DNA sequence: GCAGGACGTCGTGAGACAGCTCCG
DNA sequence: CGGAGCTGTCTCACGACGTCCTGC
């Protein structure tokens, strides 16, 4: 399994060339709430460099998908999913420093959201901490994400609150 | 002072976010061969996370140049020279993938420069390295470098061969 | 004559997703 | 429905230097 000095490397690799994001995705199929909640990490890199992403896939459990070529040329890797995020992410953490509190959010959606998914009251809040991952990931001088503020509103009016 | 995992981090982001490179500079004012050639690693961000920069830059030796704004509002931090070299790339070689090659190259080319100072001819050598690490540093489908040509030309027209 | 640091930059290699599809 | 993998992209944030500038 994971060795640290291996573990500390991807965290520096992570933080480089790499990114954890939480995005609120659409479901028109679903019931009362239909938006799934998505979280990921993903390394991104010159599809020539495949290899080296090979690599931070194998020790990482062989978690997520390995993309050759995304089309524009460049080679990608993303571990969607709180299951393999639960068991990865805890690994990285103490060795990341510039994306630590995007996955320590990360986390504590996975931990809020097996209530969440019927509660339109405590999905809200899950939905908060949506806006503060993709608000970490933005220059201080960039439009805020607002999935809480357009969710409030199709919420009210609509009935579940 | 440089812990491993502080080490393979800093190899990781370095691998991500950095460079390490080697250039053939002139020098008008020196005698026989007028090229110093330059050493150096540099890391690179965004100006709002200069403290993480800061941070590796301490977690060095406080070696190199912080540079809080180059001036199109990006940092960046740059060590140049055998010195700082000689000492910083060997803790991070052993974590460093990527760039691993690059940061042999640039031992190597430590290793040769003595010499290499006033033999015409075994700085030839040390030339070709210097081509070497730059031409790891692009597609295999670049023009690729070639400072020796170009050297030894000059050379032989000028006598020194 | 030597070497280290500053300044500026062209050209992409990234980031952080939105939208799509498929699964049992 | 409930989650998870595949497709494609705008917009910058990097890389890898070249170039001028120091000081002794
Ligand atoms: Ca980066
Ligand atoms: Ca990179
Ligand atoms: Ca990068």
């Amino acid at each position: 399994t994971l060795q640290p000095t291996e573990a500390a490397y991807i965290a520096g690799f992570l933080d480089g060339d790499g990114s954890i994001y939480a995005k609120l995705e659409p479901r028109p199929d679903y019931k009362d709430i239909k938006y799934q909640v998505r979280l990921a990490i993903s390394f991104i890199q010159r599809k020539d460099k495949f290899p080296y992403l090979q690599d931070i896939y194998d020790q990482l459990g062989k978690r997520g998908n390995l993309r050759k070529d995304r089309g524009d040329g460049i080679a990608d890797y993303t571990i969607y999913g709180s299951t393999h995020l639960s068991i990865i992410l805890p690994d990285l953490v103490p060795y990341l420093r510039i994306k630590k509190k995007q996955a320590n959010r990360i986390l504590h959606i996975i931990n809020l959201y097996p209530q969440a998914q019927k509660n339109p009251s405590k999905f809200l809040d899950l939905v908060k901490i949506v806006d503060d991952v993709q608000n970490l990931n933005k220059r201080a001088d960039e439009l805020k994400s607002t999935n809480y503020d357009r969710l409030l509103e199709e919420f009210l009016k609509a009935g579940k609150i």
